[PDB]
């Protein structure tokens, strides 16, 4: 199982805003979809909200400590081990966020795919610090740009 960040960020990591997202990107939601279509996303219960709704064509899997809690079109996991544990057999698990997620999600990350948007905006969720050194650009399409670094 390769394990796979993806995430649209701008210039300070911002990926965040009153639990909503800081802009919107057409672009980046059509390349987002392309990448995860057919695969196993994992997601935090936050991010889901966020969402609104189960992505179409994806199996959703989202992580509460909720133990009550059933979304619908989704399967739910208690942590992000569980759900890394139970995706075993799977080619590649690709881990959509939010922060919370991909800070515990990084140290184990195979691969990143990554929209930097070349801008400031205003937030309070970021994405977390990655050690350049640990990483290497094998992908970089400057349009914002899309970046897939590999470990
Ligand atoms: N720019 C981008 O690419 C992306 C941006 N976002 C944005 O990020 C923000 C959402 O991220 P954030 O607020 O950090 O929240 P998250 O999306 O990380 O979800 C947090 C929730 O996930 C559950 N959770 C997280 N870790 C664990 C664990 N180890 N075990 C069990 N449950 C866990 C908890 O749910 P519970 O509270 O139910 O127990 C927690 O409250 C929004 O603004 C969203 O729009 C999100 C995804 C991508
Ligand atoms: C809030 N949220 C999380 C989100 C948003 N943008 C991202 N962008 C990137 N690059 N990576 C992410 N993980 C990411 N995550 C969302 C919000 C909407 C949709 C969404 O409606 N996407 C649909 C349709 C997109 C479209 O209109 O074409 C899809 O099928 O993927 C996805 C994620």
């Amino acid at each position: 199982m390769i394990i796979t960040l993806i995430a649209a960020m701008d210039k300070n990591r911002l990926i965040g805003r009153n639990n909503e997202l800081p802009w919107h990107l057409p672009a980046d939601l059509a390349h987002f979809k392309s990448i995860t279509l057919g695969k196993p996303i994992v997601m935090g219960r936050r991010t889901f909200d966020s969402i609104g709704k189960p992505l179409p064509h994806r199996r959703n899997i989202v992580i509460t400590q909720q133990k009550n809690l059933i979304i619908e079109g989704c399967d739910i996991f208690y942590s992000l081990d569980d759900a890394l544990s139970a995706l075993t057999k799977e080619p590649e698990v690709i881990i959509i966020g939010g922060a919370r997620i991909f800070k515990e999600a990084l140290p184990k990350a195979d691969k990143m795919i990554l929209t930097i948007i070349n801008h400031s905006f205003e937030g309070d969720v970021y994405f977390p610090e990655w050690n350049d050194k640990e990483w290497k650009i094998t992908s970089q399409i400057k349009h914002f740009q899309f970046l897939e670094l590999r470990r």
